[PDB]
């Protein structure tokens, strides 16, 4: 049996654990909570550490670990499960990408249409929009999307979209608030994530469901997918089937289990997701590193600077 540290939804785990189960007939116990605490929990029990698998929602957290020299290289043919144009790859071959959570804009149907959007998320800080489209200057994936603009266009462009937002879009608590907040008819549209949607519509209905994504696509900073991976520790004592674990993750049926309760792309191409999921290469997704402390610490400083925070 093994234990899990997961820093992934608690119900896209589960689904991944029980199918892992049935599979095999292995139990895998779960420590759950956000992904930087779990690595440097790690950290700190060095190889005193019960931690088997490292489930985490972020790659960075996975980078931190594989430069403490802490995680164990996996097989070829592990990694290579979901290999792909724009995957994120361990230069240690120590980690493994899984799956993708896009960036979206959700609109309201009601009053506009495909036709009615922008061709880049940065054309949203503008009076066109003043009070028409709605943020979240306080989410991960808000910040995460300065990161991005910094490093595709330059400070000066992440800046002037922040500003621009503050003197005309509207700011959301969280990301659901600005779901509801378009499906109100609130606001014509928002900048959130692909995922908290599609469990919105099924759960409704998506017939009783106003409001619709889109994807900006074109290597836009707009697209920016986050990638979630499975790493195995060097301090494991159920290597053996620790990697079973992380390959499970990787390979089609485990691609099945996740994409049955969870709206994110799926890395492996050999996989049908039960969400209306478009291929990820499909997403044309930007090229851009993994997030920094310097980096978050620097996006974190234009929210200050753009009166967000």
């Amino acid at each position: 049996d093994i234990t899990v540290y997961n820093g992934q939804h608690k119900e896209a785990a589960q689904a991944v654990a029980d199918a892992f189960t049935r599979a095999t007939g292995i139990k895998v116990k779960l420590n759950s909570a956000k992904g930087d605490q779990l690595a440097g929990q790690i950290k700190e029990e060095g190889s005193r550490s019960p931690a088997d698998v490292f489930y985490s929602e972020q790659i960075p957290a996975l980078a931190t670990l594989s430069a403490a020299n802490l995680l164990e290289p996996l097989p070829a043919s592990t990694i290579n499960e979901t290999r792909g144009k724009g995957v994120p790859v361990a230069a240690k071959k120590d980690w493994v990408a899984l799956s993708g959570r896009s960036r979206v804009v959700v609109y309201d149907t009601r009053k506009l249409s495909e036709k009615d959007l922008e061709k880049s998320v940065l054309n949203y800080a503008t009076p066109k929009w003043k009070n028409r489209i709605g943020y979240v200057p306080t989410s991960g994936a808000f910040l995460e999307q300065i990161v991005a603009i910094v490093k595709l266009k330059g400070e000066a462009a992440a800046l002037k979209w922040l500003k621009g937002l503050k003197e005309y879009g509207k700011p959301y608590a969280k990301n659901s608030v600005a779901l509801q907040a378009v499906e109100n008819g609130e606001i014509d549209a928002a900048l959130i994530n692909n995922y908290y949607w599609h469990a919105f519509a099924r759960e409704k209905g998506v017939q009783n469901v106003h409001t619709r994504l889109n994807f900006v696509r074109h290597r836009d900073p707009g697209a920016l997918v986050t990638y979630s991976g499975a790493a195995v520790l060097k301090s494991s004592q159920n290597k053996d089937e620790a990697k079973k674990f992380v390959a499970f993750l990787a390979g089609k049926e485990g691609q099945r289990a996740l994409t049955a309760v969870r709206a994110e792309y799926p890395l492996n191409p050999h996989v049908v997701s039960t969400f209306n999921l478009e291929p990820i290469a499909k997403l044309e997704a930007p090229q851009v590193s993994a997030t920094t402390v310097s980096e978050k610490e620097h996006a974190t400083r234009l929210l200050e600077q753009a009166g967000m925070k």
